[PDB]
């Protein structure tokens, strides 16, 4: 499979003056998102922080004394309406939600027993929906006149840490797939084809179109899809609307209000 350079090419995005180089780099996103069907922004000390992050989560996999399956989904207080944050026992991964981040009570649990990877990570959710939904802006803005907005939630947001870890959309809006540890992530082009993005050590995030938006698009927009072919750490955010709120789609140009909820596509 053919490597992908991205390092110097994709557009620049400072961590400080996010939301004014995402504007300058709109023209690019959008030809990315045509020409490949996926997105990519180079972010400046973004890699350093995602490997601290990555590397704090594999000495937390490891830890006994208070244990990270001491946090499983299932032992960890859930919203009544939502998705399933908390750990993900043994490959092994943790959703760490925007609710999560705030307490929302109990559930920040596992982020004070291991306050230097939940620092982190709090760091890196923060940044990457930021990103993320500036992404669905992009995204929105080239889709046809009266599209709702995104509204990504940030309580329903999550970051997945993965420890440990076949062809595979999301079926999100939106992931951000941040630096991982190792090349093996892999994208299909338009035309079938398999491209390596290089993005293990580097300051690459790639923004991915989930099956919801695919849905919202009513088509316009296919899905992300990817897979993983290692020869190990890896964190992605995945961001969705509110899970009460009524799905919407775009159909020949008209917005159409449809009964189901988000939270029911999942389902
Ligand atoms: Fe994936």
């Amino acid at each position: 499979v053919p490597l992908m350079e991205l390092s110097g090419r994709a557009p620049v995005v400072r961590l400080h003056d996010i939301e004014a180089d995402m504007a300058a780099a709109t023209d690019a996103i959008r030809s990315q998102l045509t020409g490949w069907g996926f997105m990519a922004a180079e972010v400046p000390g973004i890699g350093e922080r995602v490997e601290a992050m990555m590397n704090e989560f594999a000495a937390a996999c490891r830890a006994t004394g208070p244990s990270l399956s001491d946090y499983a989904y299932d032992v960890v207080p859930q919203l009544a309406v939502g998705g399933t944050h908390g750990f993900f026992p043994y490959k092994e991964f943790i959703h760490v939600s925007g609710a999560m981040i705030g307490d929302q009570p109990g559930a920040g649990d596992v982020l004070r027993a291991f306050p230097a990877f939940g620092t982190r990570a709090a760091e890196v959710f923060d940044i990457a929906f930021r990103l993320i939904s500036l992404f669905g802006e992009v995204v929105r803005g080239m889709m046809p006149p009266g599209t709702p907005e995104l509204d990504l939630s940030h309580d329903a947001t999550n970051l997945r840490v993965i420890h440990y870890r076949h062809e595979h959309s999301e079926i999100q809006m939106l992931g951000l797939q941040l630096p991982p540890s190792d090349q093996g992530l892999q994208y299909v082009l338009h035309d079938g084809t398999w491209v390596e993005p290089v993005i293990a050590g580097t300051d690459v995030v790639l923004c991915n179109i989930g099956r919801m938006l695919t849905s919202a698009s009513d088509g316009r927009f296919r899905p992300s899809t990817h897979r993983v072919h290692t020869k190990r750490l890896s964190s992605v955010l995945f961001a969705y609307p509110q899970h009460k709120a009524r799905q919407w789609k775009m159909v020949d140009g008209e917005l159409m209000s449809l009964n189901a909820t988000w939270g029911d596509f999942i389902d």
